[PDB]
């Protein structure tokens, strides 16, 4: 089949199948009825499945057709241009929970009818999530798990994100960002052509106002809000806020896989551990040491996680054009990250590890969302800067006076800006990338 | 020595040591010119010390004489009445850093200037963080290096802290307990005359404007916001914000251990694991499994966190009281804490311990203040709500619609605040308590 | 002090020594008679020791001043021209061992004059080996007891030996070198000089026969036979052929530390993991998975490995430049060592880690090798070539019938001596490098 058939087919049994669950659900509440066991196993709740034959046959359960158009459309016709395979569409024989299919309803229930919900229609069982090989990472019902709470931690529709992202953990990059993008979007001659908010702001080149870009209640409802600049082709940036810790970078990049991006960089500050750095110095990570108890159970800690030589000779090149200048400002080393934010009471002990590993810097998030970019085949990448020296009595903190870190901010996100811009110019295994 | 001339004599030796350091600074900085190294040595800059003779001598270093006042004065005045002891105050040996003495200052330096500052003037070692034995936990450095953080994480000045501290992970209840606040305050007869809120706000009953306790300004900038509700003498009521996460809860704990509080209590929200379960009931942990890898270095596994009768008991007479009714919607079991804030994906592995603990309920933060409340000596509680059923396909969000819960949110912290009431009605060891 | 003179004293202190060493060993043999416990307590047998100061001073005690003579005059004039530092040479309380200075004597002795030699004159204590600062990684009597191995092992003197040491494990790889370099001592125009051999042979561009080089009584007696090619300056290369194990690997590395190489080069054979490799094709590690039981105790697991950016560089320009044309013959990636050499009977274990770090070959030999480089800072590097496919039923061995890499060995070592001579053109730490 032409995959454009393909295409046009998922759409319609999905939307077929979604149409046929709200008007159950609609009527059950409405008129206290039961759907029939028979025409329901007709296949009237399920999954639309996509299989291709080439060696053998790969199958899967597709979720959204209409928002993986592109990275479907390239995928399928990657496979009829190179190599010789058959493609099939059908039904499956898994189920769409109803919590996902909640659009037009408003269920200002009582117990008797969750309870009643519950008992007669498809529900969410924890033994799922977690013709005889896989083509993608992720089935349906991960996928769809998934994009619910993208939409609760960040604040903005999954369908805006961009495929180059960044990650900070300090409010005024944000703020820089937001001014930024509101200043080249009025531009004439730029691919950009609206920003959208966290909290449902949509700003674009015609608005009155573009004052109200950032709100304080975005930070009130929204444990990690982002803010995407988007691009008229699909190729624009994207800026998320973790927070601070190692816990809250793992779930987003579990949360965040699943729209297979092109980049993830971080950027943010650390704590120098060598006594010829000054604050305001940069730091370049070529290895990481993990003392974060997360990940152990999954990645235990003897596997090696490499670097890639391209982020890396981006990065390297960014900060040397942005700088203007580079063998001295800018350092390149073993970084160490920590579950512990009060480390220093217990010294004694990490000094003699600290010795082993000649480490550079500490922080606390960039060796889990370097693991995180390991296991699902994202390239990362990590650019510090050096804040503080807790070691040789100058330890500060973020967010209090520092006048001298306060000034290279702007700075900064215009070195992780240039990186972006350089990586996008140029350019067992499932067989979907 | 009678106590009052120990606390005389202590606040005029930190006082003079604080001012002639400031000075020091201020004209090295004004007029190049470093201090003699004679009389320097000659206890110039250095903490006042303590000494107890009573069977041996304990001698500690005091910090802050003039906000530890209460506490010192009764500890020392029941060992002058009960036991046979001698008082004594001298100088110590130790020098004070000098980033805990600006408050005269404006250190807008350059590089040079910073260096001078390292070079020529005590600074922090963290070889010292971490007549022969200890009067106190703490000594001057720690509890120093603890009280310049509590000002950061909150936002609200050390003077202003309460014995009696309520943590919540969700913001409701700090709308609640404020609007509560504010109309007790407007009260005649009640013992609360001030309400003190993070960012520097200070509302009495006779400002003109009360509609700016809660601003949106406060999560912008500080992690951990806490409201205090003063009281005439001084036993008040305190709520922090901790957040989400095992190691949020414990940074915090270390930095609010050195205050001496009188209770922390717990109030949040969990997930059933119980059939019989029904969203809006009450669970209250008699033990906890940890699987949080934090505090698993100074703590092992192995050794058992008991529980306190008498915040049980003042718990289940508030629940009983406040309910208006309570052997169906209370229920006492083991909670389980975890770190992986998606524990569903590897479900399969976790389920076998869930089954030999018995479990009731799974929450985030429970257990660390257990573990900080045991090891600090501090009396804790924790009292929980259902909020969902993640094994039986009722899995919600918080903060997403959930009419059921969010009907008993004003109702929950009214049993925290009775069980407070009722714990204040009623009511290698170092000597101070 | 200027250097000079420091040299000058160590060489006369040391020969004096020793000297006098020799020579009560020979007359208590031929004339039973002991040494005065008073003037051999006068320094009479005791090390040079050297201390520079400059913040602190640091001392230790040299072994070899005429060996060690270049290093150590310009280490020593790098601290007189860009420091301020005061140079002292004196005599120590260590002893010399007697089997260390046996090079004028015939130790025919019998049961009684070994037994004597042993009571009355210094010997050696396994509690030695293994002002207040170190000024180099190794004492005397480390560096002795390692020289004396060196030249066991080996079978040429210490003092023959190049910064540029290459690394093999198949005797072909030998007979090329050899050939090449008796080729290239011939030519008038060309750097080296001479070729020595292991077991005694010296080879020159006057020598009648050229035809003794390579004798295969080398093999029967020193376990790793090395070849090196004299340079008029002292810039050669060495080349050692270390055998196979993850165990002889490490003895030699340990062994040969001490005389402070310039680069560590590894040159063998390994079997590929991937479907798309074919025999031939070159793989190069860009990190290392340690299966290799050895080196666990003193340098964990957890401990990263990095890569060496100089090194891999010029590995690739070399493997362009040579071969003539390389995306699809080259590959880089993860190299796992193991020390079982028949891992096929376990393999369905081994599966899963290889499965973890997405490996790309395996051989013996390349972990142990950047391990002891990065325990004893030096620059390291590795290039394999594909003997055989264990996977996909190509298995083969090294020395059994193969027609396509045996083609390939006069190639490969080709690009290792172009890496070489690419590295020259260009270009708690204790001060020496």
């Amino acid at each position: 089949l032409t995959p454009e058939q393909a295409l046009a087919e998922l759409e319609a049994r999905y939307e077929a199948s979604v149409t046929a669950l709200r008007k159950a659900i609609g009527d059950y509440i409405d008129h206290n009825t039961l759907p029939d066991t028979e025409a329901r196993a007709e296949g009237l709740f399920v999954y639309p499945q996509l299989s291709v034959s080439w060696a053998g046959c790969y199958t899967t359960t597709i979720t959204n057709p209409k928002l993986f158009r592109n990275y479907l459309l390239e995928q399928l016709t990657l496979l009829y241009q190179d190599y010789g395979a058959h493609i099939s569409v059908e039904l499956s024989q898994h189920e769409i929970p109803y919590p996902y299919v909640i659009d037009g309803s408003t269920l200002t229930l009582d117990r008797s009818m969750s309870a009643g919900l519950t008992r007669y229609f498809p529900t969410t069982e924890l033994s799922q999530i977690g013709e005889f090989y896989p083509l993608s990472h992720f089935d349906a019902r991960r996928v769809d798990f998934s994009l619910a709470r993208l939409r609760h931690y960040t604040g903005t529709p999954a369908e805006h994100f961009q495929p180059y992202v960044l990650f900070t953990n300090y409010t005024r990059y944000v703020d820089e960002f937001v001014s930024w993008g509101c200043s080249q979007i009025l531009d004439p001659d730029s691919p950009y052509i609206a920003l959208s908010c966290a909290g449902g702001i949509w700003i674009t080149a015609e608005t009155e106002a573009p004052e109200q870009a950032i709100s304080d209640l975005a930070w009130k409802k929204h444990q990690m809000p982002a803010w995407h600049l988007i691009t008229h082709d699909g190729k624009g940036i994207t800026l998320i806020n973790i927070g601070v810790g190692p816990a809250n970078a793992k779930t987003i990049c579990d949360h965040l896989a699943v729209l297979r991006p092109d980049v993830w960089l971080m950027i943010g500050h650390c704590g120098g551990l060598r006594e010829s750095q000054a604050i305001g110095d940069y730091v370049l990570a070529h290895a990481y040491l993990r003392d974060d108890h997360v990940l152990d159970a999954v990645l235990p800690p003897d596997i090696p996680i490499p670097s890639i030589a391209e982020v890396q000779r981006a990065l390297y090149d960014a900060t040397k054009q942005v700088s203007g200048m580079v063998k001295q400002r800018l350092r390149t080393g073993t970084v160490v990250t920590t579950d512990d934010r009060n480390w220093e009471l217990r010294y004694s002990a990490s000094a003699l590890r600290f010795n082993l590993s000649r480490a550079v810097a500490i922080d606390m998030e960039s060796a889990t969302i370097a693991a995180q970019g390991y296991r699902f085949r994202v390239p990362y990448g990590t650019l510090l800067c050096v804040s503080d020296k807790p070691l040789h009595g100058e330890i500060k903190l973020p967010g209090q006076a520092n006048r001298f870190y306060e000034g290279a901010i702007s700075e900064h996100l215009q070195i992780g800006i240039r990186a972006i811009d350089l990586l996008r110019a140029e350019g067992n295994e499932p067989p979907f990338r």
